[PDB]
């Protein structure tokens, strides 16, 4: 079933759009969230192993997607190996630090053995054009469609050196909306310019950000 971020397909909608879609609407923790207070505490460190690989880029009216077909780009946190299945944009970010929009985020979404979904998510300030993000940029589809980038493409430069995160409990933040998703959210900012947001949202063809959901018992940990 279509849903969007406008009209009656819209967010606030996708719980009555169909049966699946039902969390949406009657989750408890759901994403995003606007990060206002937290729990100073003693996190386990990020350990990334991303390299080279050979991704495949994805417009599919919601977000663009690169896709990674092979395993073997990883990330290690507190003994556990998750797997890197693809990373994805959304313009403004969804998230949200004391009150504040970000004029894009980034979703590195993982599976661990056991199926168990992370998402490590990456929030850009305006700036400079990113130099990283070029080589997507430039054969992004700007209607419905899959390539496959010719070029190997390493996730690694789109991470930075320092890894400080929010941590907390959370969603999909697309339907069906499930549950369960460990939520892992960068401390250090990237860059954007203005031609890469609109150029993002032209193709896509909305501002595509869920808006923030109430935290309830959650506690996110800093
Ligand atoms: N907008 S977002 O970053 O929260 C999302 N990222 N991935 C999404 N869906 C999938 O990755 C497929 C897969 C299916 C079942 C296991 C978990 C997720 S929503
Ligand atoms: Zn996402």
């Amino acid at each position: 079933t279509h849903w969007g971020y406008t009209g009656h397909d819209s967010p606030e909608s996708w719980g009555n759009l169909s049966e699946e879609f039902r969390l949406c609407s009657t989750g408890k923790n759901q994403s995003p969230v606007n990060i206002t207070e937290t729990v100073s505490g003693k996190l386990p460190a990020i350990k990334v192993n991303y390299k080279p690989s050979m991704v495949d880029v994805e417009n599919n009216g919601h977000t663009i997607q690169v896709n990674y077909p092979e395993g073997g780009n990883t990330l290690t946190v507190n003994g556990r190996t998750y797997t890197l299945k693809q990373f994805h944009f959304h313009v403004p970010s969804e998230n949200q630090i004391k009150g504040r929009t970000f004029p894009m985020e980034a979703h590195f979404v993982h599976l661990d053995e056991n199926k168990q979904p992370l998402v490590l998510a990456v929030l850009y300030e305006a700036g400079k054009t990113n130099g990283r993000l070029s080589s997507i940029w430039n054969v992004m589809p700007m209607t419905a469609g899959k390539v496959k980038l010719n070029q190997p493409f390493d996730a690694s430069t789109l991470l930075p050196k320092r890894l400080k995160y929010y941590r907390f409990a959370g969603s999909l933040t697309t339907p069906p909306c499930t549950e369960g998703v460990s939520w892992l959210v960068l401390k250090t900012y990237d860059h954007i310019d203005q031609a890469q947001a609109e150029k993002f949202t032209r193709a896509v063809g909305s501002e595509n950000n869920r808006p923030v959901q109430p935290l309830n018992a959650r506690v996110v940990i800093e």
